[PDB]
């Protein structure tokens, strides 16, 4: 029965020799599963990033949902190698770095906000009209382009439901992040994603999720009481962000915008030109 499903990934890989299509490599991180690297396509002259067990079903998971799930606000899966004892994923390489290092030494307007929260709808909007749950949207799984591009990535813990099984109730996520039925083991559909968007827009606010200094499960227990978070000044922010926010943070998942329904949002029109966040990119990188 096991781990027969070590031969299920070796199917997926592809055929030939890593060595001879990428080179130029060289490494830009790393971060507990696994590392990461890069390299420039010898064929179409193109830069690409290669990321470098346990329980190897997740990677299967990421894999497969990329493949089938392209869009231009998901960071694109190229090609899968194994020739060695380590996982060889090969992507699009993203030079402007994570969403997580902006809004933490940065401060974003209100329109770099929109611009941010409309990318990452547009891709939640993708994926959940193919009933595809990210289950781990925050600012860490948000890179950034250096012409200011903004894609989702990190699949390991996609759910991808059915009309016959809509719901999961499986605590799965970043506590700060979670929504509050998925901590509290219920079922939840897609909106989860929803609400880890207005917690890493608490981010981008705040300068990071509530409860941050809490503990993970103290953390876990304020999420599952306290129910929708409080902005510590929320008179600093716009009427129209405000209720973009409460709409995000709504406990009541039926009350809860939908991402089709928030790429409406008014707030949304005051997003800025995608152009707008490359200072925000090179301040972050200043500063690191
Ligand atoms: N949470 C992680 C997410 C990945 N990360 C990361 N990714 C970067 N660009 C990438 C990575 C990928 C493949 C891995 C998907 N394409 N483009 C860059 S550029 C400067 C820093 C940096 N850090 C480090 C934190």
């Amino acid at each position: 029965s096991d781990e027969e499903i070590l031969e299920k990934l070796r199917s997926i890989v592809s055929v030939g020799d890593p060595k001879k299509k990428y080179t130029r490599f060289e490494k830009i991180g790393q971060g507990a599963s696994g590392t990461v690297y890069t390299a420039m396509d010898v064929a179409t002259g193109q830069e690409v990033a290669i990321k470098q067990q346990p329980k190897k079903e997740l990677i299967i998971n990421e894999i497969l949902v990329m493949r089938e799930n392209k869009n231009p606000n998901i960071v694109n899966y190229l090609d899968s190698y194994l020739v060695g004892d380590e996982l060889w994923v090969v992507m699009e390489y993203l030079a402007g770095g994570s969403l997580t290092d902006v809004v933490t030494e940065t401060c974003m307007d209100e329109g770099q906000i929109a611009a941010v929260c409309r990318e990452c709808l547009q891709a939640l909007e993708f994926l959940h009209s193919n009933q595809v749950i990210h289950r781990n949207i925050k600012s860490d799984n948000i890179l950034l382009g250096m012409d200011g591009s903004v894609k989702l990535t990190d699949f390991g813990f996609c759910a991808q439901i059915t009309p016959e099984q809509s719901k999961r109730s499986t605590m799965v996520g970043t506590p700060y992040w979670m929504a509050p039925e998925v901590v509290t083991r219920k079922a939840y559909g897609p909106k989860v994603d929803i609400w880890s968007l207005g917690i890493m827009a608490i981010e981008m606010i705040e300068g990071e999720p509530p409860y941050l200094n809490e503990n993970p499960l103290r953390a876990l227990y304020l999420i599952a009481t306290n129910g929708t978070p409080e902005l510590q000044n929320p008179e600093k922010l716009s009427a129209i962000f405000r209720d973009f926010l409460n709409r995000c943070l709504e406990m009541d998942v039926e009350k809860r915008g939908s991402a089709k329904e928030l790429l409406q949002h008014q707030f949304l029109k005051i997003a800025k030109p995608l152009s707008s966040l490359t200072p925000l990119i090179a301040a972050a990188k200043e500063a690191t």
